[PDB]
C-alpha cells in the first residue's frame, strides 16, 4: 500500500472503523492541545486502516503498513486485546476534550478561540450567551441554531437545498452552473454541511452573481445567517431549510470560481480534508509544484498548469486517477 493517500483509492465505507474511529480521537485531541505533527500522524494512520481490504483482527496484519509507527500500534493493540485503549478513554472522559469539542463544533468558532475560552473558564453553551460581547455575529447564530447544526445533514436535505439555489443560480444568470463538492460529492450519506461551486462557462460573468442569488434566497425565506466574503468570492450561510411539520437550520457553503480555475476549486473543495493536504505535500516533495485550490505552480518556471478537469490535474502530477467516492481519506 503507497505511503500517500493521493496514491491509492479509500472507499466511503470499510472493515476497521472501530479502530480508526479511536485513532481519529487522538488526532482531534492533539490538535486542540495545537500538537499539528501528531495530529497529522494520527490522521494518516487511521486513514491507512480504511484503506485495508479486511478487518484488521490481530496485530499480525499492521506489518507492512507505511504511517503506523509505535503509538498507533501500540492503541490498535490494546483495543484488540482489551477491547478499549486507556489512553483513547481518557481523552473522551476529560473535561478539556469534552468543551473543546463543545466549542469548535460551534459554527464560527476554531481551536485557537475555543482554547481562549477554555482557559477564560468558559465550559458551556450557557456560559457562551452569558457573555454575548465575547462572541462575533457568526458565533451568536452559531449558537442561536446549535441543536440544528449538530444534526447530521442527510442526502435529502442536500437534494431540497440543491434545487433551491440551483432555481436562484438559474434565474440570476442562465447558463451558470451549480456543483455539488464536499463529502456529499464523495458518496457520503450525511454531513456537516453542504458545499456547492458556482461557475459559468465564459470568464467574467461569474461576477457579481453571488449576491444576486443570495437575495433571491434571502427574498424567499431561506436564508437564517449570510457572510458574504469577497480568494474565492463565497458566502457561508445557514439556510433555514423547510421539512414536513418543520424546518431545519443548515449550514451551506457557497463558493464562486472563475472557470479557468473551476478543477482546481472542484478538487480542493471535494475533499478530503486529508485528500487534499496529501495531494497537496506529494505534489510538493514528489513532483517540486505547489497545489492549491486556484492553480497548480511550477516555482521554478514561474508558471501555472491549465486545466480543464481533474483528470488533467492528477495525469500532470503522474498519479492515477481517483474519482471523489475513492478520496475518503
Ligand atoms: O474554507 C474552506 C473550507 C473547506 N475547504 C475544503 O473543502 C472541503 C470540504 O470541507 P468540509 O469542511 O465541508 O468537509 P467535508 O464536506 O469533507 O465533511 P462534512 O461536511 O461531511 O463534515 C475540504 O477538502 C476542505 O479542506 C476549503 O478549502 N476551504
Ligand atoms: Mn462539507
Ligand atoms: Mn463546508
Amino acid at each position: 500500500m503507497p505511503a500517500y493517500a493521493c496514491q491509492r483509492p479509500t472507499p466511503l465505507t470499510h472493515h476497521n472503523t472501530g479502530l480508526s474511529e479511536a485513532l481519529e480521537i487522538l488526532a482531534e485531541a492533539a490538535g486542540f492541545e495545537g500538537s499539528e505533527g501528531r495530529l497529522l500522524t494520527f490522521c494518516r494512520a487511521a486513514s491507512v486502516l480504511k484503506a485495508l481490504p479486511s478487518p484488521v483482527t490481530t496485530l499480525s496484519q499492521l506489518q507492512g503498513l507505511p504511517h503506523f509507527g509505535e503509538h498507533s500500534s501500540r492503541v490498535v493493540q490494546e483495543l484488540l486485546e482489551h477491547g478499549v485503549c486507556e489512553e483513547v478513554e481518557r481523552v473522551r472522559r476529560s473535561e478539556r476534550y469534552q468543551t473543546m469539542k463543545l466549542f469548535t463544533q460551534i459554527f464560527g468558532v476554531g481551536v485557537k478561540t475555543a482554547d481562549r475560552w477554555y482557559r477564560e473558564g468558559l465550559r458551556t453553551l450557557d456560559d457562551l450567551r452569558e457573555q454575548p460581547q465575547k462572541l462575533t455575529q457568526q458565533q451568536k447564530a452559531g449558537l442561536q441554531h446549535h441543536q440544528d447544526l449538530s444534526t447530521p445533514v442527510l442526502r435529502s436535505d442536500v437534494d431540497a437545498l440543491q434545487q433551491v439555489v440551483e432555481e436562484a443560480v438559474g434565474q440570476a444568470l442562465p447558463g451558470a452552473t451549480v456543483t455539488l463538492t464536499g463529502g456529499f460529492r464523495r458518496g457520503k450519506l450525511q454531513g456537516h454541511d453542504v458545499d456547492f461551486l458556482i461557475t459559468h462557462p465564459k470568464e467574467g460573468q461569474e461576477a457579481g452573481l453571488l449576491p444576486r442569488v443570495m437575495c433571491r434566497l434571502q427574498d424567499q425565506g431561506l436564508i437564517l445567517y449570510h457572510q458574504h466574503q469577497h480568494a474565492f468570492e463565497r458566502s457561508f450561510c445557514i439556510f433555514r431549510l423547510p421539512q414536513p411539520g418543520s424546518w431545519k437550520a443548515v449550514r451551506v457553503d457557497l463558493v464562486v470560481a472563475p472557470v479557468s480555475q473551476f478543477p482546481f476549486a472542484l478538487l480542493g473543495w471535494t475533499g478530503s480534508k486529508l485528500f487534499q493536504r496529501e495531494l497537496r505535500r506529494f505534489s510538493r516533495k514528489e513532483k517540486g509544484l505547489w497545489l492549491n485550490s486556484h492553480g497548480l505552480f511550477d516555482p521554478e518556471q514561474k508558471t501555472f498548469f491549465q486545466a480543464a478537469s481533474e483528470e488533467d490535474i492528477f495525469r500532470h502530477l503522474g498519479l492515477e486517477y481517483l474519482p471523489p467516492e475513492q478520496r475518503n481519506a
